[PDB]
């Protein structure tokens, strides 16, 4: 399956490389009490906007974490950057975390729109479900995941309330 | 198929975003004489080193192109960087280009090594072939590709000679 490959791609070329160095990057930034995990937004509708504040105005960009750099596949100093968001609830800052959407969900979205990609617009939801299921299975038994990462899967609503529910569990 | 999804992912979340802005970045750097296309290395063995000079000492890093920046899926100022290499032939600089390996080939490589990933070590070569075939089909009919991109697919040997052969065609 394409979803299965994308979930494996997402772990191999991203999660596996950034999750081990994430603690040191948040500690560096702290030294506005940002949480220690990467919160990954997984909309099952594959609706992935580039600006989180457009999805919910109660999610507001605060700052970027110090950039991660690595030589990768002929690219000298490839950059991995993560953004810090503050979550508002009735005019109050209720949480602060490293938040982003899972980017492969934009591939599933674009593949369902292009005729030569071979999967209908109808198939988007089950591909998104298989992607979340594969990613949860990978992170269940992955070493780089040590209470380091949280997946927020959802079907449409308040996005900031959805994130806060997961944040309040810790 | 996994390869098919990875080729679509490679075009949607990368080629489609960097190919239209590539000319303007090479022109800026040229203000030597770097070629106008992105040369994409596609080893069918999925052998993707992080340093190009280790694959062939006749391929030597020169400089980075001005970074490309975009807000993407909740990541403010996500960075896309490309490296400029010089190709040597008997102690002479024979070519200068923006060169890199296709990164999904590291996913196919890692998936053939992990038991929960679904395809064996045996399947690596045909997945790499399907990936190249899908990517060639995508770039045949893609608008962003306007004598902008060159795929260098190969089975093992001199890598710099393989790149120079493609460079000398233009
Ligand atoms: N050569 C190269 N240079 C790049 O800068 C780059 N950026 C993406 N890609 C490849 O394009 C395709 C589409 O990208 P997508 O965002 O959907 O997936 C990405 C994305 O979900 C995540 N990821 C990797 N690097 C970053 C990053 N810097 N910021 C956010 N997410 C990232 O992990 C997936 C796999 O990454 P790569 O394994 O490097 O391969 C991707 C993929 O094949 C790149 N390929």
């Amino acid at each position: 399956s394409v979803a299965h490959g994308l979930a494996w791609s997402y772990y191999i070329g991203y999660l596996r490389l950034i999750l081990p160095e994430l603690q040191a990057r948040i500690r560096t930034y702290n030294q506005g009490a940002v949480s220690q995990r990467l919160y990954i937004l997984l909309p099952l509708d594959c609706g992935v906007p580039d600006n989180l504040s457009m999805a919910d105005p109660n999610i507001r960009f605060l700052d970027k974490l110090p950039q991660q750099t690595a030589d990768r596949a002929g690219i000298k100093d490839r950059v991995y950057s993560n953004s810090i968001y503050e979550l508002l609830e009735n005019g109050q800052r209720a949480g602060t975390c490293v938040l982003e959407y899972a980017t492969p969900l934009q591939t599933l979205f674009a593949m369902s729109q292009y005729s030569q990609a071979g999967f209908s617009r109808e198939d988007r939801l089950e591909q998104a479900k298989l992607f979340c299921q594969t990613l949860e299975d990978i992170l269940a038994d992955a070493p780089e995941s040590q209470n380091n990462c949280r997946l927020i899967a959802y079907q449409e609503f308040s996005l900031s309330q959805e994130v806060l529910r997961h944040l309040r569990q810790e």
